[PDB]
């Protein structure tokens, strides 16, 4: 076939139940999480191709990075708890891996505060428990699928991406066939 099993994707023998539908893990530790997003817009691309009223969930990750981390997961917990994603990625992105200016916590704050969430907004965020229950349910899904590397992406619990098995010859190539891959999965 076209798309065979062990090539674009491989099946998890433990399918996992009740899984969002499109599930992409990464952390900001992570050097091809930082091309996906840079360089590949990967989510983006998926997005522009998948159908209607299919969601997409990304999830950060504790097992890069030590105490910085686990900061991470909780600080994309914030950022998914006040919407702004799009605004914090980048940044933090660069202050891990090209400008090294990300060394704790509170430089991690920094980034949010200089995208424009107020202080207290990220403070009170940070301690909420709306938060913690974020932070649970981010390791909970990497937990229901066994999750020992980044970036990965799971289709309804079922598929995971096989990025190795595709051309990286050309870059927009590549990106097309793994949103390709991720719809054809959808339909399946």
């Amino acid at each position: 076939a076209q798309y065979e099993d062990g090539k674009q994707y491989t099946t998890l023998e433990k399918p996992v139940a009740g899984a969002p539908q499109v599930l992409e893990f990464f952390s900001f530790f992570c050097p091809h999480c930082y091309q996906f997003e840079e360089v590949l817009h990967i989510s983006d691309n998926v997005k522009k191709k998948l159908p209607e009223g299919v969601k997409m969930t990304k999830y950060h990750v504790n097992f890069m990075g030590g105490d910085l981390g686990k900061d991470l997961t909780q600080a994309w917990a914030v950022a998914m708890a006040l919407g702004v994603e799009d605004k914090v990625t980048v940044p933090l992105f660069e202050g891990v891996q090209k400008t090294q200016t990300i060394r704790s916590a509170s430089d991690i704050r920094d980034v949010f505060i200089n995208a424009g969430i107020k202080g207290e907004e990220y403070d009170a965020a940070w301690n909420s428990f709306v938060v913690k229950s974020l932070v649970a349910q981010q390791e909970k899904a990497a937990a229901d699928v066994q999750l020992r590397g980044v970036p990965a992406m799971f289709v309804n619990g079922k598929y995971q991406l096989n990025p190795q098995g595709m051309d990286t010859s050309n870059m927009d190539v590549f990106v097309q066939q793994y949103a390709d891959t991720v719809k054809y999965l959808s339909e399946k």
